[PDB]
């Protein structure tokens, strides 16, 4: 219960960006994992912290690009009067 309609969720970091990328790649051979985000990322992490800043570099650029989208989305969010 932490995902309101169209509401952002804190621009992902460079690692998390590589995880969502590892996810799609893991979706190619993990029907039983289901990825409950408590057993998968643990694995991607061991697959990210290993790469070089070069690879994690373009991902740093992506997370940075998302950083701009996060601020650009607030220009249309604004919830109602709480109720």
């Amino acid at each position: 219960g932490k995902g309101d309609p169209k509401k952002p969720r804190g621009k992902m970091s460079s690692y998390a960006f590589f995880v969502q990328t590892s996810r799609e790649e893991h979706k190619k051979k993990h029907p039983d994992a289901s990825v409950n985000f408590s057993e998968f990322s643990k694995k991607c992490s061991e697959r990210w912290k290993t790469m070089s800043a070069k690879e994690k570099g373009k991902f740093e650029d992506m997370a940075k690009a998302d950083k701009a989208r996060y601020e650009r989305e607030m220009k249309t969010y604004i919830p109602p009067k709480g109720e």
